[PDB]
């Protein structure tokens, strides 16, 4: 075949995505053609892996040959024969803070509204600001953005990627460092999925693959995997490739931002799975499982 099928999303934030993987498999690979097989999930209409489980059915019954998705929302378990095989050079990995009338996190005052369905961003925000409400927000940028400009909220946070890839980085009213708010596993790169006996596939695929990202996605997803995290928990996982070294930091917080647990570790990039497994058992060991706990 000469045919590669993406399965994707259907929002502007999740085409934009597919096109840029549309564009890479193009440039590496003149004759191939790329079809797009956009799809709804349960994520757009309210197991886990809201935003990728009609996707991977899609792959199951050859419908699609790869699935496009943002690395935030990929499950760290996968239905047997499938598997994410490569991951894309990673984009800011920070949290952005948007607002209209305020200019920093520092200027609002107290009782200010900020929106955000992450309980990583919520521990975070509730840990050094326990006077903002926190207040579940959730729906495409487009539609976050409209409930700000609608006054329901003071300000959001929200991935400076998808900003930045949407042509939204005038919202931006500051991008906060990963010592402020540490960001979710993967946060700013896009990962690739698909059928793991698909030899033909995962070769048109290798160019795409972006070494250094992977080392770091690596470690974040290995912590995350222990943990057995996902979007609904508040766990904040993102490592650096520092001198020649992986530096992984990683938290899990209590949502009133009460308690949280921190722990870092550094070593060779070869490393990275063990030392990712290595951190989440300090931090389950340090009260992380109790608060995970009263989570699940
Ligand atoms: C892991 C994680 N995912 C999200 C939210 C998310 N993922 C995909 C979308 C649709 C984006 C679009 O296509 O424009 C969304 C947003 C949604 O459907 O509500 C979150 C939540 C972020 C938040 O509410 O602040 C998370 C958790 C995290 O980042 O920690």
């Amino acid at each position: 075949d000469n045919v590669l099928r993406i399965a994707t999303r259907q929002s502007p934030l999740a085409l934009w995505q597919a096109h840029y993987v549309k564009d890479k498999l193009m440039a590496s690979h003149p004759g191939l053609v790329v079809e797009l097989v956009p799809m709804v999930t349960r994520g757009d209409v309210i197991g886990k892996g809201l935003f990728v489980k009609e996707l991977e059915v899609a792959l199951l019954e050859n419908r699609a040959d790869i699935a496009v998705h943002s690395m935030k929302d990929v499950p760290v378990e996968f239905p047997q024969g499938l598997g994410l095989v490569t991951i894309c050079e990673r984009e800011d990995p920070r949290d952005a803070f948007v607002s209209n009338n305020y200019d920093s996190l520092d200027a609002l005052p107290a009782g200010s509204i900020v929106g955000t369905s992450s309980l990583r961003r919520q521990c975070q925000l509730a840990e050094r600001r326990p006077d903002l409400i926190i207040r579940s927000l959730r729906g495409n940028v487009g539609t976050r953005l409209s409930k700000l400009d609608n006054g329901e909220y003071d300000a959001i946070i929200l991935a400076v990627a998808g900003l930045k890839r949407l042509g939204l980085e005038s919202r931006i009213r500051a991008a906060l460092p990963p010592e402020i708010s540490l960001p979710a596993v993967g946060q700013g790169a896009v990962g690739i999925e698909c059928r793991l006996d698909d030899s033909r596939t995962r070769e048109l695929l290798a160019a795409l693959n972006h070494h250094e990202t992977a080392l770091r996605v690596t470690a974040e997803r290995a912590m995350n995997t222990r943990l057995e995290g996902a979007c609904q928990v508040p766990i904040g996982s993102y490592a650096e490739l520092i001198d020649g070294e992986i530096w992984l930091r990683g938290l899990v917080g209590a949502p009133d931002g009460s308690q949280i647990i921190r722990g870092e570790r550094r070593g060779a990039p070869q490393d990275a799975e063990q030392m990712g497994i290595s951190l989440a058992e300090e931090l389950l060991n340090n009260g992380a499982r109790e608060i995970l706990a009263e989570v699940y």
